[PDB]
C-alpha cells in the first residue's frame, strides 16, 4: 500500500534532479514506480499533487528539526545559537536541492504550494521574532525594529539567498560561503545599534 | 508608428493591474491599443515579449535612476547615503507593481526574463560591493565579510522582501515599514563588528 505512494515519491524526486516538472509525464513516474498509470491516479490526481507531498515532506522535516533544536536549552553563546538554526534550514533544504527548485517555481502557479510555504514562513518568523524578543527582555539585544518586522526581513533573506545558493543562480553566494554570509547579517541586526 | 507600440505596452501595464498574464489575451491587448490582432503581431511575437519590454522598461527606469544617484557627490551621513539608494528600487518598482509581480512570475518560465533580471542584479551587486569597499578603504566600515559575498546577500534580501511588500504577500513586511527595515539590516550588516 505505502510502498507504491513512497516509490512514487522515491520516482518524483529522482527525475527532478535532471529535469522540470514540465518534462516529466505520469509515463515517467508510473514507470519509475513498477506500477501502471491508473494505479497512479489511485495514489495521486496529477505529478503537481507528487510534488505537493514531496515539498511537504521536506518543510515538516525542517520544522522538526527546528523543534528539536527548540525544545532543548538555549546556546550560551549568541552567534552560535543563531548558526545552529539557520543550519537546519541549509542542510534540510540542502539535501533536497530539486524539491526545494520544484517547490519554488511551484507557488507561481499552485495556491496549495503557497499556502503551505506561507503557513511554515508565518511559524519560522513567529519564532525567530519569540528569540528576538527573549534577547531583549534579558538585555542582550537593543530595542531598535519592531521584532516581528526584523524577523520576517532576515527569514526572506534566508529563502531567497539559500536557495539562490543551492540553484547556483547569477547571482548567488557560493553555498560554501551562505551560512557565514547569513549568520553575519543576522548577529550584526539583531544585535547591533 | 511608436504610438502603437506604446499603447501595446500601455494596454498591457494597465491589464496586469487587475488579472495575469495567463488569463490576457493578443485580443484584449489589440483591442486596448486600438489596433487589430494582426497588426499586434507586427509589432511583438507574443504577449509574453510585450511583458519582457515593460519590465525591460522598469529596470532601465531603476538603473537611469540609481546612476544619476552614483554621479552625483556621495552623502556624508552614511545611513542616509544608502536609505536613498534602496529608495530608488522602493520608489521605481513600487510605481509598477503589476510589471513587478508578472515579471517576477515570468522568470520561471522565461530564459529572457530571467537572464535581464540577472544582467541587472550583477550590475547593482557590483555597485553596492565598490561602495562597501570605499567604506573599509576610508576606515568608516569594519573589514568583515567579503564585500561581493555580503553585497549579494543585501541585494538579494531586498529583492525578495520589497516585492513580497508589494503584492501583500502572507508574510510580508508592510510597504509602509519596509524602507526603515531593510536600512537598519543594511547599515548594521556593514558598519557593525
Ligand atoms: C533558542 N532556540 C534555539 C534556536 C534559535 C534560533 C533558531 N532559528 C529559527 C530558524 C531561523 C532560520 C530560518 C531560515 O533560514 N529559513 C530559510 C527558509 C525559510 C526560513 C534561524 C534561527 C532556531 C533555534
Ligand atoms: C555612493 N553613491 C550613492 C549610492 C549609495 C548606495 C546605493 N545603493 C545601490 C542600490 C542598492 C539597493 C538595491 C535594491 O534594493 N535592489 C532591489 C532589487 C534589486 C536590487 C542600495 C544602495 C546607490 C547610490
Amino acid at each position: 500500500g505505502d510502498d507504491r505512494e513512497l516509490a512514487i515519491l522515491a520516482t518524483a524526486e529522482n527525475l527532478l534532479e535532471d529535469r522540470p516538472l514540465a518534462d516529466i509525464s505520469v509515463d515517467d513516474l508510473a514507470k519509475g514506480a513498477g506500477i501502471s498509470r491508473p494505479t497512479f491516479y489511485f495514489y495521486f490526481p496529477s505529478k503537481e499533487a507528487v510534488l505537493l507531498t514531496l515539498l511537504d515532506r521536506v518543510v515538516n522535516q525542517a520544522d522538526m528539526a527546528l523543534q528539536t533544536l527548540a525544545e532543548n536549552p538555549a546556546d550560551t553563546d549568541r552567534e552560535n545559537m543563531w548558526r545552529t538554526g539557520i543550519n537546519v534550514f541549509f542542510e534540510t533544504f540542502g539535501s533536497h536541492k530539486a524539491v526545494t527548485r520544484a517547490g519554488q517555481a511551484a507557488r507561481a502557479t499552485s495556491v496549495e504550494v503557497a499556502e503551505l510555504w506561507s503557513t511554515f514562513m508565518q511559524k519560522w518568523i513567529a519564532y525567530t521574532a519569540a528569540v528576538i524578543d527573549a534577547e531583549r527582555d534579558r538585555g542582550a539585544a537593543p530595542r531598535t525594529l519592531p521584532a516581528h518586522e526584523l524577523a520576517t526581513a532576515l527569514n526572506l533573506m534566508n529563502e531567497r539567498t539559500l536557495f539562490a545558493s543551492f540553484a547556483g543562480e547569477q547571482p548567488s553566494v557560493p553555498e560554501a560561503r551562505v551560512l557565514d554570509t547569513l549568520v553575519h547579517i543576522w548577529v550584526t541586526s539583531i544585535y547591533g545599534e
